[PDB]
């Protein structure tokens, strides 16, 4: 319920973190 | 105490991250 | 558990976000 | 054991943020 929504936010946070890592890798590269 | 509070905190953290991500994408373009 | 422990992690996360905010301002600076 | 699991997920997110913060500071 609320627990399932928490898991959805946790997963969405991980997606943003990965996005950030990929932006940083591009920045370092160029 | 409540799972809804944690959920809300996580949603706010996810938005923060999204903003960081966008800011970094902008840096990547310079 | 626990609730108290979850609160501390959240607080720690928020502070790292603030440090990141700091670094981003400096890069723009 | 959901609370403990959430706590652990948060700790890992915390550590990733610190690593991102260190990388950021290294930019240029």
């Amino acid at each position: 319920g609320e627990l399932a929504a928490i898991k959805q936010e946790l997963a969405a946070i991980k997606k943003e973190l990965a996005a950030i890592k990929w932006e940083l890798a591009a920045i370092k590269q160029g």
